[PDB]
Parts: structure tokens; C-alpha cells; sequence
């Protein structure tokens, strides 16, 4: 099959206005996995929305402190679809939302840590915390690294530092997990490490392909759950 998340129900809406995103799956048997929503909105970076659990865990879900209380994140089971409720939109709502898999399955000790499989995002227009180097470049061939700096509470405190290429228009793209893991089909070029409270990926032999914004993030404990740098341009 393979996985696949598919957003669908953005577009441009009037204030105030409330809205339902829908997430459909395919690939993986639904059930078994944590399914996240994520923001990205111009001039912020990534921003962590909600989380709802398997339901072989409790299933309440959690969101985020800006959204605390308006937005509502809901699962069929039986159709394997995840669902954003969006309510009292304002302008600083306007974003693409990206549907998100747990890594692991409810089984896992690692599991709600890490985010992967994303979809396309769906863009939502309403009308009327890591510290990461803005920009990086290198000629094809030599190395690159990134930086990713936060703190005690995120990226010293934990071993769940990822990081994600995002190209303009593609579904953000994990590169790096746990710090220094590389997911199935990730060349090992591309590597993590981590300090103290700074984070580092390398990558090493640039390639034209290679030109994108990269984002890092770390689990930041139960309160805030995730959180973002504002993303670095590298450019070859």
C-alpha cells in the first residue's frame, strides 16, 4: 500500500468562523497510532496544535496552550480519520495544517515522541522557542551544519530531537529522529547530534536536491508536549 495522510478542508474563510479539517489514512492499521496536527504560519515557524492517542491508551486528546479550548481533535476508527474542529478562527489562525503518525505504535516505549508520514498540509486563509540560524549554504560536495538551540526543558533535558526538510508546497519530511537516528530512506549523509542544549544535524556531500528549510524540534515535556525553531534556508 504504503502510508498516506490526506488533509482536506481548507480554504479562504471569514473570521471568527469555525471549521472542520479532516485527515484520512490508508496504509496502516489506524487504530494503533497517536495522529498529531501541526501549523505552519508565515513569519512563525512550526507550531505542535493537538495529539489524540490510540484508543488502546485513554484517547483524550491534548492540544496546545494557544488553542486551549477552541480547537477539538477527533478519530473514527472506523474510517480511519482523524479530524481538526477549528472555532472563533482569527487572522492569526491562517495557516497550512499538517496531519501527523506517531513514529511507533500505542506499543511502543517511544511512542508519542515522534511525528512522521505527514500529508500535504491543507491551507487555511482567514480573511480581513528553538534557536536555529536563519540561512546555511555550502557548494555541492561539501559539508553543512545546522544548529538547533534550545533548553533544559526540550532539547538537553530529552533524546527526542527531529528534524524535518520542508520543500514550498511538499509534505515536511523527517531526516532525523531521536537526536541522531536516520528513518528508512534517509541517506546517511544527513546527521543528528546533540550537546547539552544545542542539537546538530550534518549534512555531509551536498546535492542540488538538498537545497530546502529545515526545522528542528524536541519534545518539551508533558506541559508544552512540542516545540519548533523557526527553520534554516540551506541553499547549494
Amino acid at each position: 500500500d504504503e502510508v498516506q495522510l490526506v488533509e482536506s478542508g481548507g480554504g479562504l474563510v471569514q473570521p471568527g468562523r469555525s471549521l472542520r479539517l479532516s485527515c484520512s489514512a490508508s496504509g496502516f492499521t489506524f487504530g494503533d497510532y497517536a495522529m498529531s496536527w501541526f501549523r505552519l504560519a508565515p513569519g512563525k515557524g512550526l507550531e505542535w496544535v493537538g495529539l489524540i492517542k490510540s484508543r488502546a491508551i485513554d484517547g483524550t486528546p491534548q492540544y496546545a496552550a494557544s488553542v486551549k479550548g477552541r480547537f477539538t481533535i477527533s478519530r473514527d476508527d472506523s474510517n480511519s480519520i482523524a479530524y481538526l474542529q477549528m472555532n472563533s478562527l482569527t487572522t492569526e489562525d491562517t495557516a497550512i495544517y499538517y496531519c501527523a503518525r506517531d513514529f511507533y505504535d500505542f506499543w511502543n516505549e517511544f511512542s508519542h515522541r515522534t511525528f512522521d508520514f505527514w500529508g500535504q498540509g491543507t491551507l487555511v486563509t482567514v480573511s480581513s522557542a528553538l534557536t536555529q540560524p536563519a540561512s546555511a549554504s555550502g557548494s555541492p560536495g561539501q559539508s553543512v551544519t545546522i544548529t538547533c538551540t534550545g533548553s533544559s526543558s526540550d532539547v538537553g533535558g530529552y533524546k527526542y530531537v527531529s528534524w524535518y526538510q520542508h520543500h514550498p508546497g511538499k509534505a515536511p519530511k523527517l531526516m532525523i529522529y531521536e537526536v541522531s537516528k536516520r528513518p528508512s530512506g534517509v541517506p546517511d549523509r544527513f546527521s543528528g547530534s546533540k550537546s547539552g542544549n544545542m542539537a546538530s544535524l550534518t549534512v555531509s556531500g551536498l546535492q542540488a536536491e538538498d537545497e530546502a528549510d529545515y526545522y528542528c524540534s524536541s519534545y518539551a515535556g508533558s506541559y508544552n508536549f512540542y516545540v519548533f525553531g523557526n527553520g534554516t534556508k540551506v541553499t547549494v
